[PDB]
């Protein structure tokens, strides 16, 4: 075989000028390592196998490290004719064998825009291509393959002899490893093939599976080689609606392989050795290098409109998370950074959050937290879009067989899955991540794929797919993140069900493999932790793993000291494991013959036989993990100890990383890094971290370049950094450490500075947050008055106010003449007023108050939820709003404030300053409120003035700030029946909330305040998909059922509706309206599976919200002083007869009307207000059911019922749930003895009920000639349209009677009159089925 040398250093590889192939490996030390020793000369293209000659393959040796081969790949039949040209350099110990151009014959290339390629080299191999092999004929003649595992039970290795019995094809691992005759190799490819795999829960690049070992007979022994898989070129790939593409490569196709001795010098040659030299030539994911230095990861989350995390808090929380770990690097992971929060806007990348902050904000961040070690990163989605997205199209839909949409979860909105394979070949997908970077520039770390590899955005999302997708994403500068646990193998650096250990099970965990961990574990946070309770891989992996805690309402997660405790419980340990790079790993209780790794690396010298591993850095510093037994029955199998340069820093049993039980682990870890480039510090910063999980005291050797101190420097630290120095003695070389239980500190050399923080930096205000500890009270807010101002709060830190106290600071960096709002979470517990100021040299710019607050908190991603017990087991916070012009003085300040000297605490937070265009409230001279209109077009963040309530619990609340993008967000757009938005851009949105029987939403005194006794016309436009599914709520104070006034709502679905009321402001000024959710069961009008979720009628959007005061009439001294012996007559003798509770809330309303009227020099406003409570006194005074029992009345026939009601004082246009006052149930139901005497007494004839319509619709309906005569002349509106559009004359035709047209039409009746359906006076009669109403019709028509 005619053959020619390739020479380095290192080794000479003998390699033939017929094909491109290897002889022989000869290292310098003559030890040879087997490549291809049969004449194997097959080319597979597209499948089909094709055997090269002597004429197909032209050969040039380059220089002496390279040789460039031209292969004539040919079958008329199969439609193949190409001509690949390959290369094979050689580099110190290692070979690669790239495909650097492929020429097809056969095609002009790609058509525009990825366009079918006909006859396109779709697939390239070359079938036992044996790059390097072992035979059965060598010493210890060994194979290692590994697999991908999610299961902790099930390793994903496989380790045996190779022997004349090893008989294998095409044996597919995602790495293979040979030894043999003291040498060892594994083959790297750059192949997006997919394949065998031990368990995987999902697709997604899980089962990339790049090598293939094959066996053949190298005459006396039987010959196991490794080959690459096969690699994609021009690959066709079919979207949804079957539409075909092809798409160019991902990159051309490369192997390589790394020849090893006895790498580690423990006297054996096995895939370890391999493994190590395989490092040089491996595909490392993007960014990879900086995955040590990442101590804290977190989420940072945003849900709803509510802007539960702006950009601006998670930088102040960088800074609190940087004093409580003295600087180490974090990972704060934005769910929701984009559009109104998470779940919304998939997939628009570009749109950052502009309640957040936006773009500008979310770069604030990203350029300061990275001083600070903190690298940011954001969650996309690529598989579900909703239709708010400007990238929903029809194009970007997956669509099923049917042609129907394929439709995924429902919860603000519908998701729809998103045409994975059109999103990309389209080049829609990255353009949208372009988008984003024109926002980031180079500031933003890594992305973080949700979901992907789940089949929702087709039933593929392959390797080939991933990768394709991990380029668009590394391009831009991104590190690689995603969700699944075996997910994206080749790029990923973190998956989110590794990390996260509480979910999936032990099936659907990180990658349960010796050999990836072994090769990959200082690369990503992707392998198994300690969760004891799976089992296996999670029982005290030595290697640690990461574990990851949230503080920032991921999934309601809000305890800061459980993140911080668990930091150092597990993560400090894991990352400090990845600075090191293992060497070596025997004894592996999970290998076992009986699960394929017989031949597993068991040496009973190391460690008493027990596991053990051993790991090394660039510099030669050597960390040894030792585990105490391998009987997991033993106490010991939890034991491990740590060693750096042969000195103990770690040793004991960790606490169980599944929260069950607390260990003994202690700690004294070296700490040599800075947490940027991860470059070694100098000795004024070279630091250790000390734990001590039982607490107690432990003596410690400290490493060798501190031997000859004579003392150290200890530090406790917290929330503000360094706390309590001590100094410790140093003798021979050792420190005693006293340590409280889990509790950090830090160790250094000498005297150590505070890391500085300047708190809420871009926010207006210095420390807004209130973590600058008790001593912001002093340096940065500034407190006067009798009361007690104090940072209270063990967790998020707040501000608690007792008695007459003001809390206030200077606003900055403002623009001159811009509107801005202000608003603050407010929790008050005392029935004295909390205020919120904004002042300019003492004049005051917005005032806004407070009293007891009657809303808990259901917002579970925020920091202040029912949940979070701010004070007596609740959270009452609810965001207070002040709306001002920032002044051309330019000098602003900010004073929040309690009123009363009570008992009583006020608790605020996050002071926030936004520029806010919002003008919609209009004062009264006084200063209460004359009118609030929304169009919600301006919404700092939420559903303001609206807060929402308790009918879901603590939850991601399915209410949130809809928005526009037509014909998507339209009714009409597919089974879309309801439309998103009513009036703008912008609406509030109830998903799917029937049948709960309670509160959706409500308004609160802090946003609107209904003064006690003052009238109000509450006006709004909305749309709700069934008839009585929702209802207006009238009530006063925290929500009671039974205590409050429900309307049910009439069906507007895909046309706007209109509701408005009078509310009367209830005698202690905590009245509110809101929409509650009925117990009747939404009208699906027979929609099967997510057309009932997306069609709208479990639905309701609210818009364009008027709230007007309506002006009193101004009264005497006189008309109130008679008024309080009218309500007293009425009640006064009843002593407790009907409560003790109402008779001290009726006792102190006219103790505060006396007032009013008896103030010496009392005016008319006073006597006026007086009155106006009384009126609203004697109405929370009809407590004995006279309103609901005087409709009851009017309704079965009691004639004689109806005159004790009326005259004891029941409400005179009093309603029911469908709003029909007591003449609207009587004049449908024919009682003359009931009507005539209730239109005496001034009950409104005019009144418009459930559909809209007045007692004349009702009196022609039922057929009562009696009752529309009387009306008519009492003042009926005879040209009165309804909401349905139906007239008086209209409704009088369609049942059967003709007797009330000519009553009406005398009267002035409309016959040109046209409903909203299209039906004319004249147009009814015909469709009727008589002739006998039609007749008088056309006579006069
Ligand atoms: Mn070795
Ligand atoms: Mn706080
Ligand atoms: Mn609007
Ligand atoms: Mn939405």
């Amino acid at each position: 075989v005619a053959s020619e040398t390739l020479k380095t250093k290192k080794m000479e590889v003998q390699i033939k000028k017929n094909f491109p192939s290897v002889l022989q490996y000869t290292m310098t030390d003559g030890k040879v390592m087997y490549g291809q020793s049969k004449d194997v000369r097959t080319v597979e293209i597209n499948g089909t196998n094709i055997e090269l000659g002597d004429d197909d393959v032209t050969f040039k040796k380059v220089s002496d490290t390279e040789a460039t081969y031209t292969l004539k790949v040919k079958d008329e039949a199969k439609k193949i004719d190409a001509v690949i040209t390959v290369q094979i350099t050689v580099k110190a110990n290692q070979l690669h064998l790239n495909v650097t151009k492929i020429k097809n014959n056969l095609s002009e290339g790609i058509p525009e825009g990825n366009g079918v390629e006909e006859n396109a080299i779709q697939t390239l191999s070359f079938p036992n291509q044996s790059l390097v092999s072992v035979r059965s004929s060598q010493e210890n003649a060994q194979f290692t393959g590994a697999r991908m595992s999610s299961n902790t039970q099930k390793p994903g290795d496989t380790n045996f002899a190779v022997t004349e019995d090893t008989n294998v094809t095409d044996s597919d691992y995602t790495y293979g490893f040979i030894s043999g005759a003291g040498l060892s190799a594994g083959l790297w490819s750059n192949s997006e093939h997919d394949g065998t795999y031990v368990a995987a829960p999902v697709r997604g690049g899980s089962q990339n599976t790049r090598v293939y070992a094959t066996t053949q007979q190298t005459g006396d022994a039987t010959s196991l080689g490794l080959a690459s898989a096969p690699w994609y070129y021009h690959r066709t790939v079919t979207d949804s609606k079957g539409k075909k593409y092809t798409v160019a490569e991902t990159a051309l196709p490369q192997m390589a392989v790394a020849i090893a001795g006895d790498e580690n010098e423990d006297g054996a040659v096995n895939w370890q050795d391999g493994a190590i030299a395989y490092r040089d030539i491996m595909n490392n994911p993007y960014k990879s290098e900086e995955v040590p230095e990442l101590v804290a990861w977190r989420i940072a989350m945003n849900f709803g409109s509510q802007a539960q995390n702006p950009f601006l808090t998670t930088l102040d929380n960088v800074k609190k998370v940087a004093l409580n770990t003295d600087g180490l690097g974090q990972s704060v992971l934005l769910k929701g950074y984009g559009n109104e929060g998470h779940d919304s806007g998939h997939p628009d990348y570009g749109d950052i959050g502009q309640r957040l902050g936006g773009a500008d904000d979310m770069n604030t961040m990203m350029e300061e937290g990275s001083k600070y070690g903190a690298r940011f990163g954001v969650h996309v989605n690529a598989s579900e879009m909703y239709p708010e997205a400007k990238a929903f199209s029809e194009d970007m839909v997956r669509r099923n067989s049917a042609g129907g949409l394929s439709y995924g979860w429902n919860w603000l909105d519908q998701g729809v899955g998103i045409d994975g394979i059109y999103d990309l070949a389209s080049g829609s997908r990255v353009s949208r991540f372009a988008d984003l970077s024109k926002e980031v520039g180079d500031n933003m770390d890594f992305i973080y794929l949700d979901v992907w590899g789940n089949l929702t955005s087709s039933g593929s999302e392959d390797s080939w797919e991933t990768r394709k997708m991990s380029k668009m994403i590394n391009d831009n500068g991104w590190r690689m993140t995603t969700e699944w646990g075996s997910g994206n193998e080749y790029d990923s650096t973190f998956q989110h069900w590794a990390a996260d250990l509480t979910y999936g099970g032990y099936t659907s965990k990180g990658e349960n493999s010796e050999v990836m961990r072994f090769l990959r574990n200082h690369q990503k946070d992707s392998w198994v932790g300690d969760y004891p309770q799976y089992g296996g891989a999670a029982n005290a992996p030595l290697l640690g793993g990461y574990n990851m805690k949230d503080f920032e309402g991921w999934q309601g997660r809000n305890d800061y000291a459980a993140y911080i405790k668990n930091l150092y419980t597990h993560d400090v340990s894991t990352k400090f494991i990845q600075h090191f790079k293992v060497t070596r790993w025997v004894n592996n209780p999970l290998l076992t013959a009986d699960n394929g790794n017989a031949a597993a690396v068991s040496d009973p010298n190391t460690n008493n036989g027990n596991e053990q591993i051993t790991l090394k850095d660039s510099n030669g510093n050597v960390v040894v993990v030792s585990r105490g037994s391998n009987d997991t029955s033993s106490a010991a199998y939890r034991q491990r100890t740590i060693t750096f340069n042969g000195v103990k820093v770690a040793s004991g049993v960790v606490s169980a990383g599944d929260g069950s039980a607390t260990g003994d682990e202690s700690y004294l870890l070296p700490w040599m890094w800075d947490s940027f480039t991860g470059k070694l510090v100098k000795d004024s910063e070279q630091k250790l971290y000390h734990w001590n999980t039982k607490g107690g005291t432990t003596t410690w050797t400290l490493p060798d370049s501190w031997k000859n101190l004579s003392s150290v420097k200890v530090y406790q630290l917290t929330d503000q950094g360094k706390t309590n120095e001590q100094t410790v003695a140093v003798s021979g070389g050792k420190v005693t450490l006293t340590a409280d239980a889990e509790t950090p500190y830090v160790v250094y050399k000498g005297e150590a500075k505070q890391i500085q923080v300047n708190w809420s930096e871009g926010m207006h205000v210095v420390d807004a947050g209130f973590n600058g500890g008790s001593n912001t009270l002093t340096d940065n807010w500034t407190v006067s008055g009798s009361g007690k101002a104090e940072v209270e709060g063990d967790n998020n830190a707040m501000l608690r106010l007792t008695g007459k106290v003001d809390v206030s600071q200077r606003l900055t960096d403002l623009k001159a003449g811009q509107k801005y709002a202000l608003y603050v979470g407010v929790d008050n517990r005392s029935t004295g007023d909390a205020s919120v100021t904004v002042t300019s040299g003492g004049k005051v710019l917005a005032t806004n108050s407070t009293g007891k607050s009657i809303a808990k908190n259901y917002i579970k991603a925020y920091g202040h939820n029912t949940n979070s017990n701010t004070e007596n087991g609740s959270s009452y916070f609810q965001n207070m709003y002040v709306f001002f012009t920032a002044p051309e003085n330019g000098d602003a300040t900010v004073t929040l404030s309690h009123k009363s000297t009570d008992g009583a605490h006020t608790y605020f937070d996050d002071v926030r300053i936004v520029e806010n265009q919002y003008s919609g409230i209009t004062y009264e001279k006084d200063g209460t409120l004359k009118s609030l209109t929304n169009g919600f077009e301006n919404n700092a963040q939420g559903i303001w003035p609206f807060v929402v309530s308790g009918s879901e619990g603590v939850e991601d609340n399915r209410i949130h700030l809809s928005e526009l993008h037509a014909p998507f967000t339209r009714a009409g757009w597919d089974v879309k029946k309801m439309d998103d938005v009513l009036d703008g851009t912008w609406s509030v949105k109830v998903n799917g909330l029937t049948q709960k029987g309670t509160l959706v939403y409500q308004t609160i005194p802090q946003n609107v305040k209904f003064e006690a006794g003052a009238k109000y016309k509450v006006s709004f436009d909305y749309q709700s998909g069934s008839d009585d599914i929702y209802a207006i709520a009238v009530g006063q104070g925290e929500y009671s059922a039974g205590s409050v006034k429900l309307t049910n709502l009439k069906k507007a679905l895909g046309e706007t509706g209109k509701a408005e009321f009078e509310l009367t402001g209830g005698v202690n000024g905590d009245s509110w309206f809101g929409i509650y959710s009925t117990a009747t069961a939404p009208d699906l009008q027979g929609s099967t599976g997510n057309a009932q979720d997306f069609g709208g009628y479990k639905d309701f959007v609210l818009d364009n919200l008027k709230i007007e005061r309506i002006e009193s009439q101004t009264r005497t001294k006189a008309e109130a002083q008679d008024k309080v012996k009218e309500i007293r007559g009425k009640y006064d003798s009843k002593r407790a007869e009907l409560s003790d509770a109402a008779w001290q809330q009726y006792q102190d309303t006219l103790v505060k009307a006396r007032v009013l009227i008896n103030k010496n020099g009392a005016t008319a406003e006073d006597f006026t207000k007086a009155y106006d409570i009384l009126v609203a006194l004697d109405e929370y005074m009809k407590l004995k059911d006279l309103d609901r029992k005087l409709l009851e009345a009017a309704r079965a026939g009691q004639d004689d019922e109806v005159r004790i009601l009326m005259a004891n004082g029941a409400d005179v246009n009093a309603t029911d749930i469908h709003g029909h006052t007591p003449l609207h149930l009587a004049a449908a139901m024919g009682h003359l003895e009931i009507v005539e005497v209730l239109l005496k007494n001034g009950a409104d004839v005019n009144a418009n009920d459930w559909r809209g319509f007045t007692p004349l619709h009702l009196a022609a309906l039922n057929g009562h000639l009696e009752i529309v005569e009387v009306l008519l002349k009492n003042g009926a509106d005879v040209n009165a349209t309804d909401t349905a559009g139906n007239t008086p004359l209209h409704l009088a035709a369609w049942f059967g009677h003709l007797e009330i047209v000519e009553v009406l039409l005398k009267n002035g009746a409309d016959v040109n009159a046209q409903d909203k359906f299209g039906k004319t006076a004249f147009d009814i009669s015909i469709d009727n089925g008589n002739e006998d109403l039609a007749e008088i019709l056309q006579k006069l028509g």
